[PDB]
């Protein structure tokens, strides 16, 4: 019955807005108060004196790592929302978790770009793309690739009640490695997935296969993701001297 297929989306959406702050609406409000726009070296050093937040490219990297954990907490608990994901066994839940959480920063992530740039301390700073694309030689394309997934991901023009459901079949792939009850999992995915088709075709009717087109979209963040522990790898033996938050340590290691 198609109306507890809305009832879960409305539910989804409701809880989204309470997980997350900032949401793609407001990212989108900011990006057409108005932020400080850091560009350069000077405008970071001038950054500081509008905004509050040892190299320059390490210190950009551990606030990118450092919202990731933050992300990682509102993630979290937007999943315990998600019906049913509590009852889970525990192990798959951590599992779960493990293994969606990179997917979902980087797909709500997206919400915070456009071709130019990306907002930060919570819609307070605009870190312009070529600034990112300029640092020292290793983390000067960590966001790069990012940049490309949002172009296209944003094309789609999914608002948050889209992403909220969307969101959530990520988390509930059964497709993780090591989970104990694959079945379960995927019996509430597919109920997603049922919410998320009839969400997509009631709220862009005339956009069609978005439904296919936004499940395509679920190879590009696999392809960040694997790009981005890479990337971390040759950090952690490249800067012997820099640490990472153990939540992400923990997170990355498979």
């Amino acid at each position: 019955e198609s109306a507890d297929l809305r009832a879960l989306a409305k539910h989804l959406y409701d809880s989204y807005i309470k997980s997350f702050p900032l949401t793609k609406a407001k990212a989108r409000a900011i990006l057409t108060k108005s932020p400080f726009v850091i560009y350069d070296m000077n405008s970071l050093m001038m950054g500081e004196d509008k905004i509050k937040f040892k190299e320059v490219a390490i210190r950009i990297f551990q606030g990118c790592q450092f919202r990731s954990v933050e992300a990682v907490q509102e993630i979290t608990e937007y999943a315990k929302s998600i019906p049913g994901f509590v009852n889970l066994d525990l192990n798959d839940q951590v599992t779960l978790l493990k293994y969606g959480v990179h997917e979902i920063i980087y797909t709500m992530l997206a919400s915070l770009m456009n071709k130019d740039g990306v907002l930060i301390s919570e819609g307070q700073g605009f870190m312009t793309r070529e600034f990112l694309k300029s640092l020292r030689k290793p983390f000067g394309d960590f966001m790069e690739p990012k940049f490309e997934f949002a172009v296209k991901f944003n094309a789609l023009e999914l608002d948050d009640s889209d992403l909220a459901i969307f969101i959530a079949v990520i988390i509930l792939s059964g497709d993780r490695p090591g989970l104990l009850n694959v079945k379960p999992i995927e019996d509430i995915q597919d109920n997603l997935l049922q919410a998320l088709e009839l969400q997509l075709k009631l709220n862009h009717p005339e956009s069609s296969q978005l439904f296919a087109k936004l499940l395509q979209k679920m190879t590009d963040l696999r392809q960040i993701v694997t790009e981005h522990v890479q990337l971390l790898q040759v950090i952690k033996k490249t800067e012997t001297d820099m640490s990472l938050h153990p939540l992400l340590q923990e997170i990355e290691k498979d």
